[PDB]
């Protein structure tokens, strides 16, 4: 679903964002992530902390982006 999609950090994605993952407002994909230009898809199962993949294809977000996905997934 589109539930899970996040705007990627245009700076990170070109090697130049100097913000902790946990203080930047956009996603920083572990370099194995499926990024559809601008958008990564968040890990449904990681949210419930229930992911178990070593190298994931769907981003495991930091806290703030996780609650921002909880908010987004309360909006029917
Ligand atoms: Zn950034
Ligand atoms: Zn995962």
């Amino acid at each position: 679903t589109k539930w899970l999609t996040l705007e990627v950090c245009r700076e990170f994605q070109r090697g130049t964002c100097s913000r902790p993952d946990t203080e930047c407002k956009f996603a920083h994909p572990s370099k194995s992530c499926q990024v559809e230009n601008g958008r990564v898809i968040a890990c449904f199962d990681s949210l419930k902390g229930r992911c178990s993949r070593e190298n994931c294809k769907y981003l495991h977000p930091p806290p703030h982006l996780k609650t921002q996905l909880e908010i987004n997934g309360r909006n029917n």
